[PDB]
């Protein structure tokens, strides 16, 4: 299937204990997709002071189009110096691996695979 309905749990910045995918824009893009499919993928809503709490590279979900069964669809692009890998729409947040952190909230997204 192109596309996968997933449910993200939503972490708190302050909470999340593994706060990237890895070093390069290609290993953050391959390991936050292989998350996304083994469910071990979190979300981090972005507002001020958010991001310098993360590593770079950054995996964003941004918003592909305007929503089937409740799931927005998505499409990741990864930013690294302030340059992004990726064309796409409003963010939805920040990908990060989860670990067991409780969430806050999910969000229903509908991911271009």
């Amino acid at each position: 299937k192109t596309h996968v309905q997933l449910s993200l749990p939503v972490l708190q910045v302050r909470d999340v204990l593994v706060r990237g995918f890895g070093d390069s824009v290609e290993e953050v893009l391959s390991e936050a997709r292989q998350h996304l499919k083994d469910g071990t993928c979190g979300l981090v809503e972005v507002e001020k002071g958010v991001l310098p709490q993360l590593e770079q590279p950054y995996v964003f979900i941004k918003r592909s189009d305007a929503a089937p069964h409740g799931h927005v669809m998505v499409e990741l692009v990864a930013e690294l110096e302030g340059i992004q890998y990726g064309r796409s729409g409003e963010t939805l947040g920040v990908l990060v691996p989860h670990v067991g952190e409780i969430p806050v909230a999910y969000r229903k997204v509908l991911l271009r695979k």
